[PDB]
């Protein structure tokens, strides 16, 4: 896309081959058992990659950025039955098309599929160092821990009194390992400003906390 | 490799380009902070892929087969600093070479690196459904659970009285989530034949259990 420091001709060769334009979030696309025969290039917006366990827990394990890939876990993974990896996290705009036609532009350029591969591989790098993290039930300091982590990502939204990032305690179920319950204590104190200040579900770390 | 039903002329084009020949196991190659600039194609033998957490726990999270890849997590992941993924699990024979020259045979054929990619992606599929599994502290029935799982893999070794698979309870720390201690009860009962029969560290599910 233009207007931003990208400088990716090949992608503009890809985005002219797909369909950019998504929807506001909640729009999960494939993680219930649907053959992932369609790919979605999150070009703007960002989502919450989530997986299924051996006992059916489909929790969020990863998330993307404005310019990542979606459904690779079905076209590239070799899944062909959802395999799990997507649920909208923002109103995005994905360059979504079918990997029958795409696979053949990814085959016309030995850097296109290689560009996508590395994304997932980075997720391997994200899943290889945070598996037993939330599993540790470390909730003590592991909640606000991620909230300040949001202050370090493109999501910290400045506002005339603080810079927030709305995170339902549902993300926190996942990231911390405990439901919105133990973490419900904490996320409850947030609006109490006893730890933060959640302006609704938007959480504004004022400054001191 | 010849003698076995493989039928992979492209690999024989690749294995004639590398170095197959490993060692008995314990031979970890890259999982401590070594730039994974070298790749190892496990051609025979199989290893125990392990990862580092956010608190330094570097536990086995995956394992291979006789004909998988190693160090992909460094050459293809784009790691370039170990990133974690290997520790010998058997005396293997890896076709190990350096990804400078390899990358250029894998670049000579668009099915070679793609063949490897899918392997890792399959590991994505292995890590996307067993993250919170061992994290569940399900040890009740989650130990023998995997021991019988070994009876379903190429490892079940027939013997004139039972068919085993040696598994230190160390694997069980990982797979079940508890140190060989809770599982130490269990693995202790195994030699007692109160649950199994471990002929040393080799475990023989006789038949009834």
């Amino acid at each position: 896309v233009l207007g931003k420091p990208q400088t990716d001709p090949t992608l503009e060769w890809f985005l002219s081959h797909c369909h950019i334009h998504k929807y506001p979030s909640k729009s999960t696309l494939i993680h219930q058992g649907e053959k992932a025969e369609t790919l979605y290039y999150i070009v703007k917006g960002s989502v919450a990659v989530l997986i299924k366990d051996e006992e059916g827990k489909e929790m969020i394990l990863s998330y993307l950025n404005q310019g990542d890939f979606i459904g690779e876990l079905g076209l590239f993974e070799e899944g062909q039955e959802r395999s799990a990896w997507v649920r909208a996290k923002t109103a995005c705009e994905v360059a979504e098309i079918s990997y029958k036609k795409f696979r053949q532009l990814i085959q016309v350029n030995p850097d296109i599929l290689m560009r996508l591969s590395a994304q997932m591989a980075r997720r391997l790098q994200v899943t290889s160092e945070k598996v037993g993290n939330l599993a540790f039930l470390d909730v003590t300091g592991r909640i606000a821990q991620t909230l300040l982590n949001l202050a370090k990502q493109p999501d910290a939204m400045t506002h005339p009194d603080g810079m927030q990032i709305k995170i339902t305690r549902q993300e926190i179920g996942q990231i911390v390992g405990c439901s919105r319950e133990t973490v419900g204590r904490i996320l409850k104190m947030l609006e109490d400003q006893n730890l933060i200040s959640a302006h609704g579900k938007t959480i504004v770390v004022y400054g001191t906390r």
